[PDB]
């Protein structure tokens, strides 16, 4: 009943969310941030962005059987951050070692052969920012790519470097 | 100072704006914070409110003279922040009396029949939470309608009626 959270998350319900099922929490504060892609089809609106939000997570629902979407976050090329399992909720977006020490956040689309604009990389960040804050990410919090922890080409060829040249970044 | 990664505000040069001409600044901290509307047409992309935010500017200079767009930043149903003069340069929003101790902040659009979506809501109060946090703002800075200081709609008769139940809102 006040001026909404920082870092103008589009949340669960505005992208029509079926409800969550998760329970296992994420300790705060959460020193990892693990970035990957959706290597799916992407999207440049609000309209289409929460659309995308809604197909990603009826994949993992209804066909992987999760009790949510995989990541806590999700970007689209629309320059919005949408609200996945969130800052509290234990992701599955990285494996067995990563998901109960990270947040996972994710960009709708395959940037193999493509980058973001530049609206989304400040979503992207602006949301780790805003993390900090809440008190979600630990100040000096670090951030890996996804194949830095698991056998995947995600966050993509592109998407990667570009997170390289990051500053909370840790090879 | 104190820096923080905040916000997600589209610059200038991305939304392609003419250079700007004004020089005159504002005294940190700003007390007051003026919210209008446009009155103009309102868009819904990024695409499309780049544009938008083009021809406001566009209107302010090659139209009325003035030094560059009159807002400080500029809403976009798209949910984005638009850059104008920004935190630190005075607006031409409000008249002689308000534009020295005010950031203007207007919403692209005509908002008498209309509300502006959640997501511009966020991102306007977003915006402003940075400008505390990055010292622009009072912390405990007030919150106007441009009717208040002004005898006109501005900013519509719905969205003056939102701006109302908002924390930091003194008529």
């Amino acid at each position: 009943e006040d001026p909404p959270a920082c870092g103008s998350i589009v949340p669960r319900r505005e992208w029509r969310a079926l409800a969550s099922e998760c329970r296992e929490r994420l300790t705060r504060p959460v020193r990892y941030v693990v970035v990957s892609h959706t290597a799916g089809s992407h999207c440049d609106t609000p309209a289409s962005c929460a659309q995308q939000a809604q197909n990603v997570q009826s994949y993992h629902v209804r066909n992987l059987g999760w009790c949510d979407v995989g990541y806590n976050f999700l970007i689209g090329e629309d320059g919005l951050v949408y609200e996945g399992r969130g800052w509290n909720i234990k992701g599955a977006h990285a494996g067995p070692t990563w998901n109960p020490i990270s947040i996972g956040i994710s960009f709708m689309g395959n940037y193999m052969n493509r980058v973001p604009p530049p609206r989304a990389l400040r979503a992207a960040q602006n949301l780790l920012a805003c993390g900090v804050a809440l008190g979600a990410l630990r100040s000096n919090y670090e951030v890996k790519g996804h194949r830095d922890v698991q056998p995947t080409l995600s966050p993509g060829d592109r998407l990667y470097e570009i997170i390289q040249t990051w500053s909370h970044y840790r090879a």
